[PDB]
């Protein structure tokens, strides 16, 4: 079938349990897959949505995408009316929450700088996959033991090849995280969650807070018009709010890859660490 999926498996393959939740961030529910006697979590569509394209797309994506900071599929349901989309039990829940339960004492700066390091390079693959999220915030991240942090909720995230019109008439879209162009002129590029992954990292360093705290929203586009963006969080290193201001630019065509923000983390990383703020390959031919 051109329907096929290799994750298509059946609902009563999967033990279903009670729900986790997610505050905003969908129907999410415990599950333990039989025959591993593994505990999993399975996100459904909340009805009043009944856009079965947009929230199915993930599951197709999930397949096709692969990376030890990306969600992994583990099953989906689309054989059935209960479309289910099963992945791995995520031990910390989501992000944002985490943060909110977090012991500070042990989630200190260099931490959520980490863990923003663990969300460029799921992000950087995706450039390489030529994938847009659209959604990149703590809200739709996920962490797990050892402070590990990957993307999820691939709801908002269309394949496209190379179109600049990833929208469909009703802009679906988190402002704080939309870029200037993408608010501007409606019109989105790599860059435009370029925008969304600075405004992730702010909100991961200040354990979890609202980016753009205390503005009107009827205010926000005419500030950020302005060239405003939100300044170092206490605790946030200089380094990391010049990596902040790449990607709060104005011009994406000044604005830097995720290739090139995955390096700006491990260029920070030179605590009793080899300093790889080098180019390619020192030797003769470095061009």
């Amino acid at each position: 079938s051109p329907n096929y999926d290799k994750w298509e498996m059946e609902r009563t393959d999967i033990t279903m349990k009670h729900k986790l939740g997610g505050g905003q961030y969908g129907e999410v529910y415990e599950g333990v897959w039989k025959k591993y006697s593994l505990t999993v979590a399975v996100k459904t569509l909340k009805e009043d949505t009944m856009e079965v394209e947009e929230f199915l797309k993930e599951a197709a994506v999930m397949k096709e995408i692969k990376h030890p900071n990306l969600v992994q599929l583990l099953g989906v349901c689309t054989r059935e009316p209960p479309f289910y989309i099963i992945t791995e039990f995520m031990t910390y829940g989501n992000l944002l929450d985490y943060l909110r339960e977090c012991n500070r004492q042990e989630v200190n700066a260099v931490v959520l700088l980490y863990m923003a390091t663990q969300i460029s390079s799921a992000m950087e693959y995706l450039e390489k996959k030529n994938f847009i999220h659209r959604d990149l915030a703590a809200r739709n991240c996920l962490v797990g033991e050892n402070h590990l942090v990957k993307v999820a909720d691939f709801g908002l995230s269309r394949l496209m090849t190379g179109d600049t019109y990833t929208a469909h008439a009703g802009a679906k879209f988190p402002i704080k995280w939309t870029a200037p162009e993408s608010l501007a002129y409606n019109k989105f590029s790599i860059k435009s969650d370029v925008w969304a992954f600075g405004v992730l990292l702010w909100e991961i360093a200040t354990y979890g807070m609202s980016p753009y705290p205390g503005i009107d929203l009827s205010q926000v586009y005419e500030l950020l018009e302005k060239d405003y963006r939100m300044e170092r969080p206490e605790g946030c290193p200089e380094k990391v709010y010049e990596l902040m201001r790449a990607c709060w630019q104005w011009n994406p065509s000044d604005r830097p890859s995720f290739a090139e923000i995955h390096q700006a983390f491990e260029t920070m990383f030179q605590e009793s660490s080899i300093s790889d703020e080098v180019e390619k390959e020192l030797g003769k031919q470095g061009v």
